[PDB]
C-alpha cells in the first residue's frame, strides 16, 4: 500500500504544480541532452561485489569538513522552493536536521538566512552568488556568520546562466505575492525578483576568489567543475571541498555527466582536498558509485523538491530515509562495513 | 497449431496468476536494469560455425559432480511455486526426473524435503539458507541426507535480500492457506511465512563455510558470484562447482550479467573445479554460449515457473524438451558432435 | 506517381500472400536477431568519396567464373516462389536473362530444371542439396548438364535446417495442388513435399566434397560460410567462388552479418578464388560496400520474391534496374569509373 | 509567449508548404541515414569548460577571406526558396546584410544575380554549377563580377545528383509560374526548369579547376569534401577556404557527418587555407564544436528556409539572432573571450 521509488514523486508533484513551477524545477539547457545523461550515466558503471562476509552492522556515517553529516547524502541549493509549498527552504532545514545532514540553500531563496535559521539546531550551507558591486555580497557572505552556514558553496558555473527552454514561452511569472526573502529587495540608494535578475558579475575570477578569502573562512567550495584544469587550479588557490557539477544540467548542455566527468576531477586534485558531486544522484545504488570514484559525499537536487511540493516535511523525510535506507543494501551486498571499504577498487565502469 | 517460443509462456502464465504471484516471479531489484541485460546480454556474443561435417549424432549428455544429468540444462531454486499451481516443487522433481536432469529447490519451498522426495527416483539439489542460530540449519543440511540431494547450493549472495519494487506496494500476502512446508514452522521453544522472514544470518562467511564442511560433504557450491576475487577464494576454501549468479537479478542490480561476468569467473579458477551459471538462459542458442565461455552446465529459473503455473507437468516438460530440442540445432550447425568440441575457441564476443 | 524504394515492395507483397507464404519468405531463426543485423549492418560502414573526376561513363560489367554477368548483382536460390505467383523460378530466369545476370534456383524449386530452362538463353546456377543416398543427387547434379547451370551452389550450411518460428504454429501447408517439380516425386522402388522433407544427409563433408568433384566440374561453390577456418579450408579443397552466407538468417541466428563477417572470409583466402556474399543486400549503396570488402559480385534473395509475387516479370525487372540504377550513383559519387577502382581502400567501417 | 527553438520552425513551416515544397527542403538520399547523423552527430562531442573567468565581453566577430562577416555563422545556397515565400533569395541577402554575414545563393536560384543584388550593400557568395558546354558557365562566373560575390562556392559533390526519394513519387512539379531566374532560360541557338535539369558536366575535374582560375579569382572554394585525399589535393591546386559537406545529406548517404568527418579534413590541410563546414549546424552549442575542430566559420542550410517560408524577413532574422544569441552562452560558459581562445584543445569527442 505504501509506494516506494525515489522519483515516482517527480510525476505526482508534476500534477501538483502550475506549469511554470514544474518546468522551473524540471528543465535543462535547450536540448536537455545531459538531463537523461544524468541518470543513464551511472548505468555505465557495472557493480563488483565481494561475498560471504559479516554485514550485521554498516556505516553511512560521515565527516565532511570536520562535520559528521549523519549520512553521506546531502542537499543541493534549489531556487525558490517556497513556490512549491510555501514553507520550502524553511522545512528543508528542519527535515535535514532531523535527518542529521546538510540543508544547502542558494541566494535565490524564498526564505532568508535570517528567516530559515529559526528552524533551529542542525548543519547547513549557503550558496554564494557574487554580484556586480560586492558591497551587498560582502554583507551576505558575512550574514551566514556565527549563525553557522559552515561553508559557502560559491557557484563558479553561473555567470551568464543556462538557456532552459520552457521558461521563456510560458514566461516565468515570479508569483506576485511570493518573494525571494534572501535579499528580498536591496538597491544602492537613490526591488525584488529582477533585482536578483538585476545583479551578478559575469567576470568572477580566481582573483575575486582571492578577496572572498579575506572576508571569511567558512570553507569556500568550488561549485561547477567537470575538468581537472580548474581542479588542480582549485588546490593551487586555497580551499577544500569541491562541488563538481553541471548545475542540474541547467547551465550548459552536452557537458559530461557529473559521475562520468568525475574520475578526472578527483584523480586530478589528489589528497589535497575531498570532492562532492551534486547531480544525477537519485538512489543509493548510484550514490554508491560516486563514492567509489572518489567523491567522499554527495548532494541532492530535484528529488528533494518533488517531495516538499508533494507531501510537506514528510516529503523530503522519505527522500532521505528512502535514500539512506537504500545505501544499506548497496554497501551490504557489495561487501563493505562502511565507507572505508568502498572505493573504485571495488567495481567496473563502461568507458573502462 | 502447437506454439513454440520458450517464454511465449511468461505472458500467458502472466494472465494466470494474481498480481502478487506474477510480480513475485517477475521482479528484479528496484530499477531492474539487469533484467533485460540478462537476455540482451548473450546477444553481444556472435556465433562462429565450422562446416561440412558429420552431424548424424550429437551429445548433450553430461556428468556434473560425477552425475550424468541427462542433458546440460538444470533447474534453479525458485521460491514458492506451489502458489503458482498447488503442486509446484513436487511436480518439478518428477518432471526433471522424467527429463533426466536436476530439480533444484530452495529452503523458501512450499513442499518440504520430506514431502517432495516421495515423487521418486531422480537427481536433485537443495539450496541452503543459513540462519541466525545454526541448530535449525544444521538439521536441515543433514535432512537432505542419504535421501539424496547430492550437493547443497549454498547461496552466498543473499544476506540482506534485494529490493524488488513491486512487492511492497501490492504488499505480498503470503497466501493464508498455502505454506512453506520446508520449515513450515520452527521457533526455538518458549510460526511460518515470517519465521522464514524471521530467520537468516547477515554475517555468513568463509569461516561458516568452514563449519558447514564438518557437518556434511554433499558438494558445497558457491551461489552468487560475478567476480574472480571470490572465485580463486572458492578453490582456496575447498569445494567444487560454482553457481555464478545475480539472483535472477533479484538481489542487486547493475551487477554484470552472468554470461558477461563469466569469463573472469571461469578463467580465474582454472581446472580446479567447474562452473555453472544460473541466470538469463532461456534458449539453447544462448545456452550454448555459457558452455562456450567455460561453464560446463547451466541451471534455469523463471522459464521453469511460467510453465507449471501455465500447464501442469507438461508445462515444464516442454521447457525442457523445447530447451533440449534447441541445443541439437545449435551444436549441430556450429559443427560439434558433443560438448567436447565446444569451447570459446569456437566463437566471437562483442566486448572482445 | 511511380514509387521507388527497393523493399517498399516487402509490405505490399505482404498483403498479397497468405500468412504462410509471407512468413515462409519473411522468417529468420527463432529470435531473428540477425534479420535486422542483415540491414543495419551495412550502416556501420561509413562511405569515403574522392572528388572532381570524370563520370560520363561507369562500369557495372562483370566476369565471375569467366562469365560476364551483365552487372555485379546476382539472384539467390529461394524455395518455392511459384506459390508466390504460379510462374516463379520460371519468370525469374527470363527476367534475369533480359537483365543479363544469373538466376540461381535451389533444389527446393517449384519448376524443375527440365521445366525452367525452356525459358531460353541466359546464365543461371542451381543449388545442390545432397541427400541420404546419393543416387538421386548424382543424377540431379548431372541434370544441369550441357543444358548449362555453369556452377553448382553447394549449400554447406543446411544439414539440420534453421528453426524459423512462424512456420510451426501457422503449420506450413505445402499448397496441395502446387508441387516441387525439381524432384516432384522420387523414392527408391518398392512422394513429393515431404520426400524433400524426406531426404538430405546431415553428415555432408569435405570428403563428399571430394566425390562431387569426380561427378562433375561445374565450379562447386561454398554456400554457408562466416569464418576463415572453412575459407582457407575451401582453397585447400579445390574450388572457386564462395557464397558467404547466413541462409537469409534462416539457418542460424546470432551468427554475424554477411558483410560484417566478410573481411575475415575474403582476407583469409587471398587471390586463390573470389568471394560472393548473398545476404542483407537490398540497395546498390550497400551493395557497393560488399564489393569494397573484397566480394567481387553479390547475390539477392527476398527482394527478388516480393517482386514476382507483387507484379509479374516487371516485379523483379525493377528489383534489378532499380538495383542496377542505384550502383551508378554510388560508383559515380565516390569517384570510380568501374569496379576496378573500388576496394576497401576507398572507405571506413565502424568496427574499425 | 514568444517561442524559441531553432527548428521548432521546421514543423510549422512544414504545414505552410505544399508536400513537394517541404519534401524538396526536407529530403536526404534514399534511406536518409545521415539526416539524423547530421544532428545526433555533434552529440558525440562532449563539452569541456574552464571557469572563474571574465565574460563581460565576448567576440563572434570574424574575418573569413579578408572579410569581417559580422559573426561566424554563414548561409548555405539552397535551391528555389522563392517557392517557399515569393521573395526568397531576395530577402535573404537583405536579412544577412542587416545581420552582417554572407548570404550564399546557388545557380539553382529563383532570383537571378542581376535580380537579388538590387537588395543593396552587404557580403554574399554564389555557388558555381559547371555545365556541359562552358560558355554559359564562363559568363555566369564572370556575372558575379565587380558586383561582388567575393568567392565562388564551386560544388565538387554534385555531378550526378543524390537520390532523395520523396520527389519522384510526389513528382516535383517545378511551379509553372515561378522560375529559376538565375539562368531562367538559355539554350545555344537554333527553356527553364529542365534547362537547368538540362545542363551540367559529370566530368568536372582538377583540370577544369585549372581553367576556372584563368577566368577569375573570386576565391574558389571546395564544396563537397569529407576526406583528406581531396583536402591536401585542395592546397596542391591553388585555393583557400573549403566548404566540407555532404550536400545537406542530399547527394550521398552513409557518408560521414560533416563534424565527424572534419578532424581528418582540417588536420590534413594545415595552415595552408581555412575550412568551413556547412551541414548539420542548427544551434551555437553545436556550432561551437565545428569551430573547436578547426573550421574557422560555418554556413547554414535548411534552418534558413523554414524561416522565410515561415515569417518573411523576420523569419531568418531570428534564425540569425537566435543563432548568434546562442554563441554568447556557449563561448561565455566554456571560458572564452572570443574565437581566439576556442579550439579542440578545449573539449572531448566520443570517437576519441
Ligand atoms: C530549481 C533549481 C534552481 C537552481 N538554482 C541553483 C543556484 O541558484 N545555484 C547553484 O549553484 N545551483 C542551483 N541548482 C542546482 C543545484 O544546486 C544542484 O546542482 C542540482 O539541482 C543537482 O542535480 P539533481 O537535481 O539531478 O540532483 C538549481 C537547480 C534547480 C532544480
Ligand atoms: C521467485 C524466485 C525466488 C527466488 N529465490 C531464490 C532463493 O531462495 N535463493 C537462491 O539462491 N535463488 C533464488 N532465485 C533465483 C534462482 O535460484 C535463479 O538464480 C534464477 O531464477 C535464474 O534466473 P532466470 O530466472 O533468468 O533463469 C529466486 C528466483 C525467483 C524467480
Ligand atoms: C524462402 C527461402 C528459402 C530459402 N531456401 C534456400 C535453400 O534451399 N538453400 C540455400 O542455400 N538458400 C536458400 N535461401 C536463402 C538464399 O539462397 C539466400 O542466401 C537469401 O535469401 C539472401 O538473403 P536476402 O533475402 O536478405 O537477400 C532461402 C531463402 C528464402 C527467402
Ligand atoms: C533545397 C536544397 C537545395 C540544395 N541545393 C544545393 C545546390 O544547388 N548546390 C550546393 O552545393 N548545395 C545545395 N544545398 C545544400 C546546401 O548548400 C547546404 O550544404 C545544406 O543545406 C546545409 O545543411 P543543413 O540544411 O543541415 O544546414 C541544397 C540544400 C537544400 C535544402
Amino acid at each position: 500500500m505504501e509506494i516506494t521509488n525515489v522519483n515516482e514523486y517527480e510525476a505526482i508533484a508534476k500534477q501538483k504544480l502550475p506549469k511554470m513551477v514544474y518546468d522551473f524545477y524540471a528543465s535543462g539547457a535547450e536540448d536537455q541532452w545531459t538531463l537523461a545523461e544524468n541518470r543513464n550515466a551511472f548505468s555505465r558503471i557495472l557493480f563488483r561485489p565481494r561475498i560471504l562476509i559479516d554485514v550485521t552492522n554498516i556505516d553511512m556515517t560521515t565527516t565532511i569538513l570536520g562535520f559528521k553529516i549523519s549520512m553521506p547524502i546531502m542537499i543541493a541549493p534549489t531556487a525558490m522552493q517556497k513556490m512549491a509549498h510555501p514553507e520550502g527552504e524553511y522545512a528543508t532545514a528542519r527535515a535535514a536536521s532531523a535527518a542529521g545532514t546538510i540543508m544547502t540553500l542558494s541566494s535565490w531563496a524564498t526564505s532568508s538566512v535570517e528567516e530559515v535559521a529559526s528552524t533551529g539546531p542542525g548543519i547547513r550551507f549557503f550558496q554564494l552568488y557574487v554580484y556586480k558591486d560586492r558591497n551587498v555580497v560582502a554583507q551576505l557572505v558575512r550574514r551566514a556568520e556565527r549563525a553557522g552556514f559552515k561553508a559557502i558553496a560559491l557557484t563558479v558555473d553561473t555567470p551568464r546562466l543556462g538557456r532552459r527552454e520552457a521558461d521563456i514561452k510560458n514566461r516565468f511569472v515570479l508569483p506576485p505575492f511570493l518573494t525571494l526573502k534572501n535579499f528580498e529587495g536591496i538597491d544602492l540608494g537613490k526591488g525584488l525578483s529582477s533585482y536578483v535578475a538585476g545583479q551578478i558579475d559575469r567576470s568572477l575570477s580566481w582573483k575575486d576568489v582571492a578577496w572572498l578569502q579575506t572576508i571569511t573562512s567558512l570553507p569556500i567550495l568550488v561549485k561547477g567543475v567537470i575538468t581537472a584544469e580548474d581542479a588542480r587550479l582549485a588546490v593551487q588557490h586555497g580551499a577544500a571541498g569541491i562541488i563538481v557539477s553541471n548545475h542540474g544540467a541547467r547551465q550548459l548542455d552536452y557537458v559530461p555527466a557529473t559521475i562520468m566527468a568525475l574520475e578526472e576531477v578527483v584523480k586530478a586534485a589528489q589528497g589535497r582536498i575531498p570532492v562532492f558531486l551534486d547531480g544525477g544522484v537519485r538512489r543509493g545504488t548510484d550514490v554508491f558509485k560516486a563514492l567509489a570514484l572518489g567523491a567522499a559525499g554527495v548532494f541532492i537536487g530535484r528529488p528533494v523538491v518533488f517531495s516538499l511540493a508533494a507531501e510537506g516535511e514528510a516529503g523530503v523525510k522519505k527522500v532521505l530515509q528512502m535514500m539512506r535506507d537504500e545505501f544499506e543494501l548497496t554497501m551490504a551486498l557489495s561487501g563493505c562495513r562502511s565507507l572505508k571499504e568502498i572505493s573504485r577498487s571495488h567495481i567496473a565502469a563502461d568507458w573502462d
